[PDB]
């Protein structure tokens, strides 16, 4: 009677890392845990097929934004008991607690596993050369844009590339998520959706959502993001920062680990970027400072024949030791807030800065139809990036694109 867990590729050797993570559990319970790794490309279909058919694992990883949809299909075992065992609501950042259930539900259907959050990496050497104070640049929108202007004008050249750096790298081609836009929307006082007028509705066409989205998108149109960045994807921009092409770029905590180890093990300790690496939280907008939170949770299918032992494994994976260990393996932040005290975070100044950024964490409402909302939002955000690529984004053009986004989202939110 052996547990079956489904995971996605969260670490360099996903199945073996997971098996090393649960070795102490296996010993204590006299059990083997079986793991299957699902590519992110097919994980959603595999998990919805398990949901509809009843053919699946005991435990599955879920992206945080998936919890509403799978919970609303009726297939997840309540895990309030597990979360209470881990410390209950105060054991988590509120944005992370929000991901434990369908929005508005009283019963928890998912256990927080690990957190993606995003902050700005910068080249300490580039900002020093351009006369930019990092505290000022990453404090506010005005500091941020003034910084990028100084970096655009800087005579500084990367030691290894012998070329100027792009002030900001951000991808403009084929956006799959709102995660790079959301902090700007939120900082302006906006949101992606809201409860207004008795309904969930798009808030992308609100003046405040448009202010934040225009502020961000216009940086690229002012020459702070080179056309070559605009043209690209998400591991390219990490490769670009590593390769000394970008002064500033947003990423998660995994780049810190990578900066600390040589090319041998898949790091960039050798590159000028590793030796001149800073991190700062997103700047405050006019209506607040917000950090995007994502990541993954664990869930138990209620058709499992080993729910008792599966709940023990959720307690283990969700708990302090496994939280610290799996954060190291994945390069993510623990979902269990107590684990942030661990020396592995507190002895690394760049990881302490991520924990500073964590205090401002926010995430999307846990809606059953969240995926439809985000798919329509990203499609229209990509239309906006396309106007940037032509230098044709105006405030009126962005407003028109988000009014079309909002009609489509509102229609999708009226259907289940
Ligand atoms: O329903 S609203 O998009 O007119
Ligand atoms: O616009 S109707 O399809 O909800
Ligand atoms: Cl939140
Ligand atoms: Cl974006
Ligand atoms: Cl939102
Ligand atoms: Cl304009």
């Amino acid at each position: 009677k052996t547990l079956e867990v489904w995971i996605m590729p969260n670490s360099p050797q996903p199945a073996e890392d997971f098996k090393a993570l649960v070795a102490p559990f296996e010993k204590a319970h006299g059990v083997e845990v079986k793991v299957t790794v699902l590519d992110w490309g097919v994980a959603w279909t595999k998990i919805t097929t398990a949901a509809t058919s009843g053919v699946g694992p005991d435990l599955t990883q879920l992206g945080t934004t998936w919890v509403g949809a799978i919970s609303a299909m009726g297939v997840l075992e309540p895990v309030d008991d597990v979360l209470e065992a881990l410390g209950g609501e105060k054991a988590y950042l509120p944005a992370v607690w929000r991901t434990t259930r369908l929005e508005g539900a009283r019963q928890a259907t998912a256990v927080p596993w690990f957190s993606e959050l995003r902050a700005f990496y910068y080249r300490t050497d580039a900002l020093k050369a351009a006369g930019v104070n990092p505290a000022e640049m990453f404090a506010s929108w005005q500091g941020f844009e003034a910084g990028l202007a100084r970096l655009k004008a800087s005579s500084f050249r990367d030691p290894e590339t012998k070329a100027p750096l792009a002030p900001l790298c951000t991808p403009g081609r084929t956006p799959r998520t709102l995660h790079n836009a959301a902090p700007w929307i939120w900082g302006a006082g906006g949101e992606i959706v809201r409860q207004a007028g008795g309904r969930w509705q798009s808030a992308l066409n609100s003046p405040e959502s448009l202010e934040g989205l225009y502020f961000f998108l216009s940086l690229a149109q002012k020459g702070y993001v080179p056309a070559e960045s605009l043209e690209k994807n998400t591991a390219q921009i990490e490769a670009d920062f590593q390769a000394g092409k970008c002064a500033v770029f947003a990423s998660g905590p995994w780049m810190i680990q990578r900066a600390q180890v040589p090319e041998a093990k898949g790091g960039f300790a050798e590159r000028t970027a590793a030796k001149n690496l800073g991190v700062a939280p997103y700047p405050a907008g006019p209506k607040g400072r917000y950090t995007f939170f994502g990541g993954s949770n664990l869930a138990l299918f209620n058709f499992s024949k080993n729910k008792p032992l599966a709940k023990e494994l959720l307690k283990y994976l969700g708990g302090p030791e496994a939280q610290v260990r799996y954060a190291q393996m994945t390069g993510m932040l623990p979902a269990l807030r107590s684990a942030w005290s661990d020396p592995s975070f507190q002895q690394n100044p760049l990881l302490r800065t991520f924990i500073q950024a964590a205090q401002f964490g926010r995430t999307y409402p846990s809606l059953a139809g969240w995926g439809g909302v985000e798919n329509l939002a990203v499609q229209h955000l990509g239309m906006a990036w396309d106007l940037v690529a032509q230098g044709r984004l105006t405030r009126e053009a962005l407003k028109d694109l988000m009014d079309k986004a909002s009609a489509a989202i509102n229609q999708a939110l009226r259907h289940h």
